[PDB]
């Protein structure tokens, strides 16, 4: 795999990073990653389910996949590179209810690596703020399709009718950044694996 096409990632990884409104409670405090490790993940069982699901989508909407490359932090990401995103395990919680939720900022999908809020931070500091600890993030293809734009709560159990996903949209008493929910599983590829830390400003 070219340097080149790592050097892209590592680039999106990096000016994506944004100040958060809860002042690093939930990903810690930072401005910058140092990257440590970018492995690109080839699953063809996987990558033949996407697939066949985004030509589904695109012959849904008119020939378009409106697909987009878009970070997920979680602690299965495990599990996800085995076994792909599973809407069985989303439940209702969440602003767009119970789907597979997606970051265009790395900063944000970083708030979720150690569990909702950061849950209690990494497993051997118990630090939200942890700089020793190496976490992981998934940087994956999306296969939005014809997106139903949301700005408010609307905890739904699938796609609006007609549509693929929803786009949560930033608004003044809501979400400070955007985010991108699918119901299937098989509407997301874990593309990039990427090792990295937050860095002490
Ligand atoms: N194959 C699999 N095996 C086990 N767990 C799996 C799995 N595929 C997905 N999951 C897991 O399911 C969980 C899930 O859907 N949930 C729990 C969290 N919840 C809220 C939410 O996703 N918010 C949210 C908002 C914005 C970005 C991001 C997130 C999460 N990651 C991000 O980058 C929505 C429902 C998720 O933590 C993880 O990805
Ligand atoms: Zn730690």
């Amino acid at each position: 795999p070219d340097d080149k096409e790592f050097q892209s990632v590592e680039e999106e990884m990096q000016s994506t990073v944004r100040e958060h409104r809860d002042g690093g409670h939930a990903g810690g405090i930072f401005n910058r990653y140092n990257i440590l490790k970018i492995q690109k993940v080839c699953n063809k069982k996987l990558w033949e389910r996407y697939t066949h699901r985004r030509k589904e989508v695109s012959e849904e909407n008119h020939n378009h996949a409106n697909e987009r490359m878009l970070f997920h932090g979680s602690p299965f990401v495990n599990a996800i590179i085995h076994k792909g995103f599973d809407e069985r395990h989303a439940y209702i919680g969440g602003m767009f209810g119970a789907g597979i939720y997606f970051a265009e900022n790395s900063s944000k999908s970083n708030q979720y690596v150690y569990g909702i809020g950061g849950g209690t931070g990494c497993p051997v500091h118990k630090d939200r703020s942890c700089y020793i600890c190496h976490r992981q993030l998934l940087f994956c293809r999306v296969t939005l399709g014809k997106s139903f734009l949301q700005f408010s709560a609307m905890k739904m159990a699938h796609s609006p009718p007609g549509h693929h996903s929803v786009t949560g949209r930033p608004s003044v008493n809501g979400l400070a950044l955007a985010e991108y929910v699918i119901y299937r599983g098989e509407q997301a590829y874990p593309e990039y694996l990427i090792t990295y830390q937050i860095m002490r400003p």
